[PDB]
């Protein structure tokens, strides 16, 4: 977590274009999460002293999520709003239009599209940037594709002098592979010089934020670029097929973290586990399966194939195959499935069994009841150990 | 498209042994097309002035296909007929029995199993035949497992000498990974030729196009390969392992191509498109969803998971999930699933619903209509706002 | 197959700590066999003269299931148990215990972890292990991530010295990409005398049987160690990441296997198959589909997509679409899905029909019947061409 007087600012104002969507980009949802409530999370967790979201292009419908997730992190979220897109240089300059005119601490700048940005990464930002006591970090990462990204431009002796942008690269420099990343770290007062000197000159007539390492080379301070091996933690998102890869990534790690805690997973590409999901020791999810929003899973469980739960809760010892349920409780050792469905308010107690082509709605199942098979039950109590 | 004179051979006279099948090799199916459908739709659209399909082995049941979709395309497309498996060299020899003996045009021969060959790969080669004004130009590609395929000959001034293939091979020419990709474009008298002087003397005692290469370099005639990077372009099918992996490949692109049009797909992998069915923009496809044949989805749906469609027309705002369904329309903002079953002639109205463990034939569903579940509605008209 | 007088040692002692799980690791389930079942098949195959399962830990849960295996092979299979957990090499010296003082044959020790090691690797180790004539083998490989591996140490003349155990090796020796693959042939004579030699100091205080290669490097005798390529044939199991990743290489190779004998299956990664399940020519398989235990499907079907069968019985040319059914029959021509739901004891005869919503258990249905939606059928027999 953080030293010390850290302030950090979080760039969310873009067009989001390339999403192709009415939806603003950063809204858009990820294992249970919009991109941008992965990177609250994330930078919360370490406890900047300021935490600064700058809203720009659709700031009107993005704001009040914003102060949503203030609350549930118990923490004051402050937006600053870009009038202009006048580049991701000023973006950072209206982020600091939020914190006192002498604020000395450290700033951190990172993006509301990385939704893989994790706590080690910062901290090694950080530590890195104090270390060397730099005036800026810059994270970068190499990619097998860097179109769309930032060039980091390196001497022979493996020092930073720039970075240039997509559009503005000579043909020559569209074959550099080290990219921007789009995190930086800066020393405050270093900042706020450099910003003042940018110009809108070449070549999307823009202000931008990259301009800043070549400046400060140039200033005669110390710029140093920290590169990131696992390029997932760092990776934008810029259209639905970057969306699409990332959501595999994180999901694949979910998983992992499930497998390696006691959890067989027979398939994990087709296994789809949101963030807050929580699964017990010994249970099989067999392929075909998402387990969504608040879902938890008990011990000794098998679920799926073909399972998708959104916010169920099951006991140790059931059985939920091929169901489709949501908002629902099912007790320990029940037998639910193949080709059930449970709606909203259903609570089917310890060893109770819904069985084939069943439909439950807001109805109290007791335990030990049977429903074997072609039967919708709504709105009811049922009795234990009962036959329907 | 093509200059000018133009005449394009497409060889599909193989024995296809590796499909191991009753079904031809190029019939074999493939995102909605066959094979040879794929190929002549790609060669079609460049507009040869010349078409010739060279049918061999099974022509008897390939040969009205060819006829059924010359008329789709509206244009004539020929059909030589192959007697003796003596070759691919003799095969275009059989070809080119289809075209005056005079004719002047350039020759590009093409193969009947290469589905994901495209436009621009097609137009580069005659583009780059014309440019060095070569006597042949044959297309290759480095793989990471070149087996089965013929390998490229090259001294150090990376220029061509000759094509050795899989069965006549030296055990060092084996470890050569650039191969032969089976597209060629030729000078046509310069081929003519080259083709009287091939013998079958060597050694699966047979008549080799690619004997050609080394002919005509002895000529004296100028002689270019060119380098395809995207493999996959240019990848042949012997076997059901190629099939299924060039099925996949082009389903990847497929889905690209939906994904940055605007359409959300969470799982590509285990969504598959067929190569005409459209979507709506901000629309969301769970995992585990087929979309086939001409299949329309509007924007702003949610299809999936689970869900399999055939031919389905489908409104803007409607929701399918968990639905297996055919030949049948789904009104905007309908409710479709979970365990819905549209047998063809289903037409759903606006705002209907179809509830689980209903199945619908040959049935009209009016505006508004709700059938909850559990039901069978088969050849019946159903009003407006009611209720089964 | 084996030559001659060989016996080989199968160690299964390990406390498999790092499954989570109260299921023994080599108990641990995998395309329809455990872990072990698939090890011992594999060696059986071969026919050793010996066969000796070293048990440690858990044995208790584990013999039983030895000897039910011993007899499905007709073949008699001996256990050592190993006492106190000290070390691998103490499991080998435990191991020996079970063979008579003066046994002059060759000694292969191999892991009960490594469910993809097959017969031609096996083989080819004694090929090289005579040939050489070795006083000991070691297989290894090149990994991608060798951590928890054992290293082999060479050098500059690809001589090797040494295998350094993850615990033990140096933050260089880290850096090292060639692994111990854990399986060996030995020397029986320079095997017992190095056993006899090996210390536990350093550093999990256990006697290493990887400690053997140096000993018997300084005794002067003849240390090969043979490069297995395709690691996978080779991998072990520590952990439910590792167990999901190789049951995805096995089936990728249960999948290719049965597509390059005439079944097209539309998507590998998302069909499962397991090791005894038998598909006949021009069979198509979608996606979504798990073939699991003693299923076996005729040629021309259709199965799938989202149809999981369990020691099923398919006729040829029956359709078997979106079906959850186990431990029953479909006859030639049958029509069963979508939404359809097989309790054992179905017997369905050739072209019977069971729709959507229909669940059936333990009945025969007679050759032309119809069960067209939304029913039960239970322990229950029906004529032939009739009407339910
Ligand atoms: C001018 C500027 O700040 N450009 C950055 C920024 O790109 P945009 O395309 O403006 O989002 O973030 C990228 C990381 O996702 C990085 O590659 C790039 O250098
Ligand atoms: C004699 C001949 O023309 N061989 C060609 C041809 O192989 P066949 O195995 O005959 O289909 O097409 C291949 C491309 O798929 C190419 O590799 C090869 O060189
Ligand atoms: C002391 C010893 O025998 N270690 C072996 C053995 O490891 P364990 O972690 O003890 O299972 O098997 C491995 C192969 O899976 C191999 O890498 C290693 O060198």
């Amino acid at each position: 977590t953080f030293p010390g007087d850290t302030a950090v600012l979080v760039l969310a104002a873009g067009p989001g274009t390339r999403m192709r969507s009415d939806t603003p980009k950063v809204l858009h949802t990820l294992a249970g999460r919009s991109m941008l409530s992965h990177v609250l999370h994330a930078i919360a967790k370490l406890a900047p002293q300021r935490l600064i979201v700058v809203l720009g292009h659709d700031h009107q419908r993005i704001a009040p999520l914003v102060g949503e997730l203030a609350d549930t992190l118990g923490r004051t979220i402050d937006v600053a709003l870009q009038d202009r897109p006048l580049g991701t240089g000023h973006a950072v300059l209206c982020g600091l239009s939020a914190l006192p005119d002498d604020y000395a601490g450290n700033v951190v700048v990172t993006s509301g599209d990385t939704p893989l940005l994790d706590a080690d990464t910062l901290a090694d930002l950080i530590a890195t940037h104090r270390a060397v006591s730099a005036a800026v970090t810059v994270l970068t990462t190499t990619l097998d594709d860097p179109f769309g990204y930032g060039r980091i431009l390196r001497t022979q002796d493996h020092e930073v002098m720039a970075i240039v942008e997509q559009t503005d690269a000579t043909p020559s420099q569209r074959e550099i592979r080290e990219v921007n990343a789009g995190v930086y770290a800066f020393d405050i007062a270093a900042l706020r010089s450099a910003l003042s000197r940018l110009s809108s000159n070449n070549a999307q007539q823009e202000l931008y934020l990259t301009d800043v390492i070549a400046i400060l080379r140039s200033d005669g301070q110390t710029v140093h670029a920290s590169h990131v091996d696992d390029s997932a933690l760092v990776a934008g998102v810029n259209n639905r097929v970057q969306l699409a890869e990332l959501a595999s990534e994180l999901n694949r790690r979910v998983v992992a973290a499930h497998q390696l805690a006691g959890v067989t997973v027979v398939d994990p590409a087709t296994t789809w586990i949101d963030v807050d999901v929580t699964i017990g020791r010994d249970t099989v999810i067999h392929p075909g399966t998402q387990l969504l929003g608040r879902t938890q899973i008990g011990g000794r469980c098998v679920v799926g194939p073909d399972t998708t739960l959104t916010d169920v809760a099951v006991g140790d010892g059931a059985s939920v195959v091929r169901t489709h349920g949501s908002s629902s409780s099912i007790g320990d050792g029940a037998a639910v499935g193949p080709f059930t469905y449970l709606r909203p308010g259903t609570a089917l107690g310890a060893d109770g069994k819904l069985g084939a082509f069943v439909e439950v709605k807001n109805s109290t199942i007791g335990t030990g009841t049977k429903v074997p098979h072609l039967t919708y039950v709504g709105d009811a109590d049922i009795g234990e150990y009962s036959n329907i």
